[PDB]
């Protein structure tokens, strides 16, 4: 299948609704595998969150980077708000991780 950004917000979106399967995608991208900028910053902020213990979910997420300015530059809570919807829970994050990483 095709890389497109939508593979790129299920990993992200998906990541936010499971915080657990990281390891995974962490084990399968990198941030800068990303075609946009927003998703390189949010899978780097969400890398930082979770390798400092904090979740990576929605609310902790955008509350990091309101925090620190960032919000804006990732495209507002308005697109992790989106990321948050669109993304179906019946989706496996691993293969689409490895979409985005090739």
């Amino acid at each position: 299948p095709p890389h497109s950004i939508e593979a790129e917000q299920s990993v992200l979106g998906g990541l936010m609704l499971d915080n657990e399967r990281w390891d995974d995608v962490a084990e399968r991208v990198v941030a800068d595998d990303f075609y946009t900028r927003p998703h390189r910053h949010i899978f780097t902020e969400m890398a930082r969150l979770q390798e400092s213990g904090s979740p990576i979910d929605l609310i902790t997420l955008a509350e990091s980077l309101e925090r620190q300015g960032q919000l804006d530059s990732v495209g507002g809570f308005a697109y992790l708000a989106e990321l948050s919807k669109n993304t179906p829970s019946a989706a496996n994050i691993s293969a689409y991780a490895d979409i985005v990483r090739e």
